[PDB]
DNA sequence: CCAGACGTTG
DNA sequence: GTCTGG
DNA sequence: CCAGACGTTG
DNA sequence: GTCTGG
């Protein structure tokens, strides 16, 4: 739950989150901070990703069904603090322990303020720890997709995103700048799928009802939203390449299969 | 009351 | 900013 | 998440 | 062993 793909060019990227608002209006998400999309196989924590939230948390009285894509920093910074630089703090939010979250300091104060989030993925990566061997053996994993250059093109065109749970908070710089826009992953006890690969996987919201629900702070209180957060054997993956190691490797061999 | 933490993974 | 520990 | 640093003096 | 950087 520390690396991800996320490498589709913006308007590929932006057409696979093509959704449906509760009134049934087919629509794409509203980019903010397009500038800072950087499409990569090899996205760690400090990086930007893209993810859905709701309108309603940009624009007063919007319909809370309604959704913006803007790159959030991975690696939540809780608006509470104090240094200048946000890769000085101290304690990892990467990732937010499902079963702890209502008692988190960190977590709990930007979930009761209704920031939910949707982190967009290719698929996410996971590293094997194998029985007495020190090598670890590095896995994509990603949503079931449907059954040459045109044919990845086309791959690639009909790509089922991956949809994880996230809470975002909002960071002043006390120097001045730019609200810092920043996530955690939630994670979950892995699946019996990945039970063999990592005890632990993000929250993934499978389909459009989990996503809805996920980003409507308007209309789905923390409680309701919490039951959408859990394991999920829906779910495929291969073994890929040592390449996705080193996160400065950015190239289709970080997800090929090996 | 204040001081100090505020997090996850293996 | 808010909670836990002392 | 892994890879790579991990220090001071002028 | 543990932290920072990517």
């Amino acid at each position: 739950c520390g690396r991800t793909s996320c490498h589709l060019p913006r308007d590929v990227l932006t057409r696979a989150c093509a959704y449906q608002d509760r009134r049934g209006q087919q629509r794409l998400p509203e980019w903010r901070d397009p500038d800072k999309y950087c499409p990569s196989y090899n996205k760690s924590p400090q990086s930007n990703s893209p993810v859905l939230l709701s309108r309603l948390h940009f624009e007063k009285d919007a319909d809370s069904s309604e959704r913006i894509i803007a790159p959030m920093r991975w690696g939540l910074v809780p608006s509470w603090f104090k240094e200048s630089d946000p890769s000085k703090l101290q304690f990892n939010t990467t990732n937010c322990r499902s079963d702890t979250v209502m008692e988190k300091r960190s977590f709990k104060v930007p979930l009761g303020k209704g920031r939910r989030c949707v982190v967009l993925a290719d698929g996410f990566y996971e590293w094997q720890r194998c029985q007495g061997t020190n090598q670890r053996q590095p896995y994509f994993i990603y949503f079931p997709q449907i059954k040459s250059p045109e044919n990845w093109e086309k791959v690639w065109d009909n790509w089922r995103l991956l949809t994880m749970a996230g809470i975002f908070d909002c960071w002043e710089p006390p120097e001045g700048g730019d609200v810092l826009y920043s996530y955690t992953i939630i994670t979950v006890d892995s699946c019996k799928g990945l039970s063999d690969i990592h005890h632990r996987m993000p929250a993934i919201l499978d389909g459009e009802e989990a996503v809805s629900k996920w980003l409507d702070f308007g209309e789905v209180s923390t409680q309701e939203a919490l039951k959408l957060i859990h394991p999920t054997e829906n779910i495929t993956f291969h073994a890929v390449s040592s390449v996705v190691n080193n996160s400065r490797n950015n190239t289709p061999e970080c997800l090929a299969p090996v």
